[PDB]
RNA sequence: UCCUUGUUUUGCGCAAGGUGAGAUUUUGGGCAACAGCAGGUCUGUGAUGCUCCUCAAUGUUCUGGGCGACACGCGCACUACAA
């Protein structure tokens, strides 16, 4: 199951570029129009390569990229993509509900913070907090 | 300036009134001595002493990605919006 707009997988695939960018949100539309002229020259190819070659019963071989300014189309669904937070290629597989998004959104770029006791200088009043 | 010849010592001026566009540093600025601080700035400059680094660089990198005064229990400064 998954409904993007009340469309299963096969309808989405069937859509040509025109019919596609009509259906998607405002950002995605704006993106595609402004771009033209490739602008994901390698990031299409590398996926569709390793995608095809699979014997199924398991995911494609992972591909790595730094880029995250590229959309998620119904073409690239099922693949295993790397996305780069500035020190780690991060593992994501592409679901049918990741259509209408970007890549970068699934790849965290910071550790969430959880604190560890405040030291001196926090509290204005002075006690010279032992021991942390 | 003028007058009150008030006040003041005849002096330096002062108070009230008059004249007038304007009445007392007319109103508001800019400039500003002598002696200093071991204040700040080597992130302004082909302003720099001595040191550090130099081809797998601390250089150049307008290269790809992240981070920056932004990441979140909490204290403080200034701002804005309200009851």
């Amino acid at each position: 199951k998954f409904t993007y707009r009340g469309l299963e997988i096969d309808p989405l695939l069937a859509l040509s570029e025109e019919e596609f960018k009509t259906l998607v949100h405002a950002r995605a539309r704006r993106h595609m129009n402004r771009h033209a002229n490739r602008r994901a020259p390698v990031l299409l190819k590398r996926l569709r390569e390793a995608k095809k070659d699979v014997k199924a019963g398991e995911k494609p071989r992972a591909v790595k990229t730094h880029l995250r300014d590229v959309v998620i189309t119904p073409e690239m669904v099922g693949s295993v993509v790397g996305i780069y937070n500035g020190r780690q290629f991060n593992a994501v597989e592409i679901k049918g509900e990741m259509i209408g998004h970007y890549l970068g959104e699934f790849s965290m770029t910071y550790k969430p913070v959880i604190h560890g006791r405040p030291g001196v200088g926090a509290t204005h009043s002075s006690r010279f907090i032992p021991l942390k």
